[PDB]
Order: C-alpha cells, then structure tokens, then sequence
DNA sequence: AGGAGGGCGAGGGCGATGCCACCTACGGCAAGCTGACCCTGAAGTTCATCTGC
C-alpha cells in the first residue's frame, strides 16, 4: 500500500490532467536547454532557471526518463536527448575526458540510433 | 494560772494597647561560541580470487 497508493495516484494525476510524466518520461529539471537549428548549428544555450532562492536547475521539462546510469561504465547509458554537460558536449567539469567523451561517444550514439530509427 | 491574739470584706471600676503613611526605587538575567564530526548508497564494473578443466 506504500506504492499501490503511489501507483494509484499516478493513475489519478495522469487522468486528472495534472501533467504527470506519461509512461516513458520524467519532469527532469533541465537547467541549460540547448537551442539548435534544423541542421545542427548551435543557436543558443538558454537557461530555464530562476526559481526559489537556491536557483533550482531548470524548468521541469517532461523529457525521456533518466536511465539510472550509476556505474563504472556509466558512459554507455546515455539518456535519450537530454543528458548532461558531460554527455552533450563531452565537457567534463570534474570527471575528466574519456569519462565525458565516452559519455558523448554514447550520447551521440544514442541520438544517432534514434535518428536511424 | 488562764486568759484571748481577729472577726469581715472589700482587693478594681473603665476605657484606651493605637493613629498614619510607607514596604519600595532602578537596571541588568545576558555575552559567545558550538548544535557536531566520520561513515553507511544504488548500481555497476573491476579485480582478485577459485574452481574446474
């Protein structure tokens, strides 16, 4: 009943049109949404921030669910089209390259294997 | 010698034993610090080790 009372309001909020992530997604707090054109060509790095006094990182975009990377070979997991400044740019703030480029070697792989599909 | 050595009844009566106010003033009852270190995680892989080959 701890969780069937949580499942049984997901099925209520998903049906009260309350705007809960629908069956494959997650209201992830995406702080620094990227803008690109129709053929690449990075346009703008908008930040969807500015909330309560500790600037919580992003407007909650209801994006494909976080895949729970959590491992030594965490780079392979590569969330679908939103991941990380280490997964999107291969830029490692503190994780070092080949732990952010291999992330980007898989995030690009994820996007491409989506593109082919 | 044999005396008698007080008998009586009073020993307070009356009222007052306080009146007046004051019984505090002032201000301070804190300052300053700390209220915790450390870890213990999911999840996954590696890596050292074991068993079997």
């Amino acid at each position: 009943m701890i969780l069937h009372a949580l499942t049984q309001y997901y099925q209520r909020k998903a049906e009260s049109d309350g705007g809960i992530a629908q069956e494959g997604f997650e209201n992830k707090e995406i702080p620094f949404i990227i803008v690109i054109d129709k053929q690449g060509n990075f346009i703008q790095l908008e930040d969807t921030r500015e909330l309560k006094v500790k600037k919580k990182v992003g407007r909650t975009f209801l994006v494909p669910k976080g895949l729970g990377r959590s491992g030594s070979k965490s780079y392979e997991v590569s969330n679908l089209l939103w991941d990380h400044y280490g997964y999107v740019l291969a830029y490692a703030g503190e994780k070092g390259q080949e732990q952010a480029d291999k992330q980007h070697a898989s995030f690009t792989a994820k996007v491409n294997e989506l593109k082919q599909a």
